[PDB]
Parts: structure tokens; sequence; C-alpha cells
């Protein structure tokens, strides 16, 4: 029940959109479009409605509130978007002040604009660091004139920056328009989102992954409130196995804060009627390096003094592939293996391809954003999953079941 843009009235009116195109680079040049991409369905939407301009903002690195116009300027962006949008993009040098609220004034019917990083300014984020490195506060009335500025640009605000919903920054909960709508990527995102934390199909499995317990414990709490089936792997798996099975687990990742929770996590499972799949078999490696000389361990057998477990093995991606088949619903954060490296990618590879295969049959399959969705970009899956999240941490707070200040900012239905 929010505004969004398919039901925002923008003929004749100038349009402040928020957009999400901190996007990597490298020696001044873009390495990854998506977030841009992504964005452009709900600029055309505005143009071809006939509203009057659309001015685009967005942050870009972490400038933390200085002018980098040299390291972490979005000028090279908006040749990019020429590209992709086929029509000229206005890059001002700035984003508030009195020559940018001149030039978003009464713009040319039709102009898209495009303003500098708004982390050039402390007030966007409310803080950050001085040349020196220190770190500096910002200053309440210039916040308000910050956000007042940002405010004159448009008649009607949009925020499609999903990525950034879940910070509470100047253009994301400051802009004071009658009108601020959620775009296409936003609706979409929450759309998605609203399956996982609602109503969603069911079986509805969990596919958690990464490094460290500690730092999901939210997340796996929330999402057992919520499942069907939860399958845990990756680096975490090894706190777990290590717990509750007295694991050998040589130089595999333990998280010792997260150790003291194992237990309470799996009786939440138990009492929510959840089945935990965790791996029982692994791909070894003698250290953490792309080209490790590799082994194979399981549960049983344990690991290695020296070696760590990287990969899930091949009776792990068995037991994987078996609770994919039994969901209708599944939402996957976090790869259950060193996806970065080839040769201990191939539980990920694996459990992607059933993944998509599920997708096929009619599971709706939802990718979290950060590693998953890299994962999904380097194996060509994204037009073969039902949807993959523009933002790591955006949809990381809201698995976790929290309210996104972007999100909450915009206006009711
Ligand atoms: N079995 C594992 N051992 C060490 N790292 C892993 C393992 N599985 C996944 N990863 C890594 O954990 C990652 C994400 O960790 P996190 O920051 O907690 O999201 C990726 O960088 C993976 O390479
Ligand atoms: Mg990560």
């Amino acid at each position: 029940n929010k505004l969004t843009l398919d039901k925002l009235n923008v003929k004749g009116k100038r349009v402040v959109m928020r957009v999400d195109f901190n996007v990597p680079m490298a020696a001044a040049q873009i390495t990854n479009n998506a977030r841009i991409k992504a964005a452009v369905p709900s600029i055309k939407f505005c143009l071809d409605d006939g509203a009057k301009s659309v001015v685009l903002m967005s942050h870009l690195g972490r400038p933390d509130g200085s002018p980098m116009p040299d390291k972490y300027s979005l000028q090279p962006v908006a040749a990019e978007l020429k590209s992709a949008l086929g029509k000229a993009v206005l890059f001002l040098k700035d984003c508030v002040g009195p020559a940018v609220e001149k030039a978003c004034a009464d713009p040319a019917a039709g102009s898209v604009i495009l303003l500098e990083n708004l982390r050039f300014h402390v007030e966007e984020e409310g803080k950050g660091k001085d040349a020196s490195g220190n770190k500096a506060a910002g200053e309440p009335a210039k916040i308000k004139a910050f956000r007042a500025s940002l405010s004159a640009l448009g008649d009607v605000y949009v925020n499609d920056a999903f990525g950034t919903a879940h910070r509470a920054h100047s253009s994301m909960v400051g802009v004071n328009l009658p009108k601020k709508a959620g775009a296409f990527l936003m609706k979409k995102e929450l759309n998605y989102f609203a399956a996982a934390a609602e109503s969603p199909e069911r079986p509805f499995l969990a596919i958690l992954g990464g490094a460290k317990v500690a730092d999901k414990i939210q997340l796996i709490n929330n999402m057992l409130d919520k499942v069907n089936e939860m399958i845990i792997g990756g680096g975490m798996a090894f706190t777990f196995l290590k717990v509750l099975n007295n694991m050998e687990i040589g130089t595999s990742l333990f998280d010792e804060a997260g150790k003291k929770i194992v237990k309470n996590l799996m009786s939440k499972a138990a009492a929510n009627g959840v089945k935990i799949t965790l791996p029982v078999d692994f791909v070894t490696a003698d250290k953490f390096d792309e080209q490790a000389k590799i082994g194979q361990a399981t549960v049983a057998s344990g690991i290695p003094a020296g070696w760590m477990g990287l990969d899930c093995g091949p009776k792990s991606s068995a037991k994987y592939s078996e609770a994919v088949a039994r969901a209708k619903q599944i939402v996957w954060n976090g790869p259950v293996g060193v996806f970065e490296w080839e040769a201990f990618a191939q539980g990920t590879k694996a459990l992607m391809d059933e993944v998509v295969k599920a997708t096929s049959r009619g599971c709706i399959t939802i990718i979290g954003g950060g590693d998953t969705a890299t994962c999904c970009a380097k194996w060509n899956t994204e037009d073969n999953v039902s949807h993959v999240s523009t933002g790591g941490g955006a949809s990381l707070e809201l698995l976790e079941g929290k309210v996104l200040p972007g999100v909450d900012a915009l206006s009711n239905v």
C-alpha cells in the first residue's frame, strides 16, 4: 500500500527522481551497468507520459561529503545513460544551489538532467569526514537548506533507488513534495519481497550462505518465522557442524560469538516445524587461495588439520537439490561456497542450475542482492529466475524484517 509511479500523474511535471547509480567502476570507467539499466523503465515512463523533465540524483562511492569530482564523479554515467536512453542528458556539476535550481526551474519538455554526486555534501548522509580524514558532523540548518534545494528541482518525487532504501539520507527521506512515489524498480523489489515477508507460496525454502554467522542472526531468526525449509551453507555451516555434530573442521571458518546461538536457532526451527538442511560433505583446500591444492571430506571423516572447507560436496548438492525440488517459493541469500574461485564455485553453480529449473516449472525464485546477484550475472541467469535484487544491504534489511526508511517515506495508497 504505497504510491508507485504507474499511479502517478506526471504530464507536464518536473520529476525529481532518486536512483541508485552507485555503480562499480575502475579507472574512470563503469564496470557494470545493471543499476543504470534497472532504472531506465521508470525514466522512460515519465518521458513517454509527458513529464516536463526528469532530474536524476544519486550518490557514488563514499566521498564522505567533500567534492571529489576527480575520483567519484557521476559524469561518466551521463554518457552511459545517454546510450541506454538514446536521449541527450544534461549533466550538472552540483546537485543543490541557486544555479542548479535555476537549471531545473523550467526545463525544455522531455529534458533528462543528471546531478553530481549527492555525497559531495555532508548534508546528504548527515555526517562525514573532513579533508584530514577526521569525522565532521552536518549542521541542522544546513541539512534543512540542502533538503529544501533538492525539493525545488521537481514538482513530484520518485524514489527508484532500492539499493539505497535502507539509508535515511536527505535525498531518500528529506524531499518535501506532496507526491512521493516508488518507481518501477522499487515496486518490483517490494512486490517480490512482500512475497517472502508476508504471503509466500509453499513450501517456502530459504537458502542462506556466506561466511559469518553473528551478522546473520536476525536474518536467520526472521526467516525461521516464515519458511518451511532452510538450507544453511557456505562458511557459516561450519559453526553449526562444529557445535551440533562436534565435527573436525580444520582451519575452516568458525564464528565464536555465533556458535553460542546455534542451539537456540535449531530450537526455533524445531518449534516452527522448519526442516534444516546442512551440508554433509565438502571440497577442501589447503589454504584460502584460488589455486590451493584441493581435497574432499565429509562431516564424519572431518577436515584435516590446516585444511578448510570452501564448498559443499556432491552429496550435499543432492540434498540441496531435493529441497529446491520440494519448494514452490525460494529466497536465496549467499552462495554455498567460495563462488569467486572456480574450484570452489561448483556447489553454487549446481544449485543455480536447480533454482533455474525450479523457476521453469513455476517456482517463485528470489535472489538477494550482492553476492548471489553477482552469480546470476556471471553465469547469465538473470532472465532465468523470478527476481534478482539490485541491492545487497537493502534486501538484507528487508529479509531481516526491518522497515526501509526510503520506502516508509513514500506517500500512501
Ligand atoms: N565455505 C566458505 N569458506 C570461506 N568463505 C566462504 C565460504 N562460503 C562462502 N564464502 C565467502 O563468504 C562470502 C560472503 O561473506 P559475507 O560477508 O558474510 O556475506 C563470499 O566472499 C564467499 O567467498
Ligand atoms: Mg558478501
